[PDB]
């Protein structure tokens, strides 16, 4: 049993931000798309004739169980048509945990609905760079082995805002053993003292993307545990460096001076010749009525009258 | 002559904003991408002997002629491989002006540098929406007919942060005349009575994109106008509709009631169970210590000594 911790997977981060045990509806969890996770399944039950606890103990198990995000393969793990056919062929995020009246696993289908799920935010140094070291830092809650690890990214023209995560929109980055380490005093996991920490190359993206984690146990029981991590690049602001004309060393003289281990924690873009401010809530409402499908077009100059 | 007022090109934005005029060397500019485009201009004039005075009449030049992102196609004005290889064969968002000493055109490379381009961010009510309908208007200051509008878009690989602007990267969405109409009331544009305005359905991107506008005249002289247009999609926030489960319509009682013309203009993620802002701000820490090619890997755990 576990979960990622870096980048923390999305049903740890749905659990860990809480507001989920009361009120029962999932009212009081901040976060939206963890509350819509939460309320999809509480929804789900009460279509079904489950009652209000029914419903509130289907939608919590699947936040608590964060560390049981599992499937069983069998003995035959390795076969892929058989993790993608039979094992895990859908709600992937879920790993594929369809039915509220049974545990294991449940209902966690609330995990794999689409729409703005918060990213870890990784920022960019240099903009040109091809991919960026992750160091993945996997929490085993229980200790288990033989045991091995798949990563997969989403390709580059998957939308987490309306797509729902697919084998086919999933890249392996990453197959094999990890290892077992010891945690670091800044570890974000907190079960006991060992973690699976490993460094990959991720393609770097230009939108909000997941990574696909695969944790699969070497035995006849074949259990498996798969996780989602919502993931963002944010870009470095101002020019592109190898863009950059730098001026020749000068120096210069005359009357008018203005001719020549601790880091820190819109009126600025106004100039004594432009009132930015000003223009750019008049700009906000000429996008609102002149971009989408109810725009202005003839009302605001044309008059009519029935015959 | 003229520019897009909407969406606002890049050069009229630059222009409008201001902070340009003094102090010479561009330092006043509040825009950091308009500053470098002034900057790169300043900097080239100063590495090719020219005084301050010419590096910042030849910056100033570039921003003050806004409406003259022109190149003269000749007589073969609807050659598009004349278009292509001999009158904008580079540098697209400066209109091919690359030589600061002829004026015409001047130079306006500075115009194409890559980076974070201030764009004009047009909302999404829908985020399913293929196309957005967005309503262009072109700023004629000087008023020219027979003439056509070229629109194009970048194609969906485009990263403004470190690509120019090529026809390669450019996909035509509009082409044909415009006819001139009488400007609104809320119209971006004030030089004259008449503007151009269409209606174009614009793919949606999920990343900042460019709208290339290329207003020709069809006359001997051929003399056209291009003009680069930075633009972005928001997202609209939480569950896509489409996956939300909506609850039976029920009437429930109980003495625990938590049993069941004018629009408005991070410790609301803490909860009872859960304190997210001191929690988000180590997870901040472990991004910048465990992601990047100066992540922390034995330095925090391991101790050498030369023997
Ligand atoms: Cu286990
Ligand atoms: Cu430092
Ligand atoms: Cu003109
Ligand atoms: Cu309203």
């Amino acid at each position: 049993h576990g979960y990622i911790t870096f980048p923390i997977a999305r049903q740890r981060r749905c659990n860990v931000q809480g507001g989920f045990w009361w009120p029962p509806d999932g009212s009081g969890i901040p976060d939206p798309m963890c509350r819509a996770a939460y309320q999809n399944v509480y929804n789900k039950v009460l279509q079904q004739g489950g009652t209000i606890d029914q419903a509130a103990s289907a939608a919590q198990y699947m936040f608590q169980q964060d560390n049981e995000y599992a499937a069983l393969a069998g003995p035959n793990y390795l076969d892929q048509n058989h993790i993608r056919n039979n094992v895990v062929p859908n709600y992937l995020c879920a790993a594929h945990a369809t039915t509220w009246r049974i545990r294991p696993f449940g209902d966690k289908t609330g995990m794999d609905v689409s729409g703005s799920w918060t990213p870890t935010v990784i920022p960019l140094q240099d903009n040109t760079v091809s991919t960026v070291p992750i160091e993945f830092e996997f929490c085993p809650t229980a200790i288990h082995e033989p045991s091995f690890f798949e990563i997969y990214i989403t390709v580059p023209s998957f939308n987490v805002y309306t797509d729902q995560v697919t084998w086919q929109q999933l890249i392996n980055i990453f197959t094999g053993p990890i290892p077992l380490v010891q945690r670091r005093p800044d570890s974000q996991c907190n079960a006991n003292n060992l973690v699976y920490r490993t460094t990959v190359g991720i393609p770097v993206r230009q939108t909000q993307f997941v990574l696909y984690v695969r944790w699969q146990r070497n035995d006849p029981v074949g259990e498996g545990f798969y996780n989602c991590a919502d993931v963002i690049f944010a870009h470095r602001l101002g020019i592109n460096e190898e863009d950059k004309i730098r001026p020749p060393k000068m120096k210069c003289k005359g009357n008018d001076k203005d001719c020549y281990h601790y880091h820190k924690c819109e009126r600025q873009y106004n100039t004594k010749d432009f009132n930015y401010v000003e223009w750019n809530d008049d700009y906000s409402d000429y996008i609102e009525n002149h971009t989408g499908i109810n725009r202005d077009m003839c009302d605001s100059t044309t008059k009519c009258c029935y015959k």
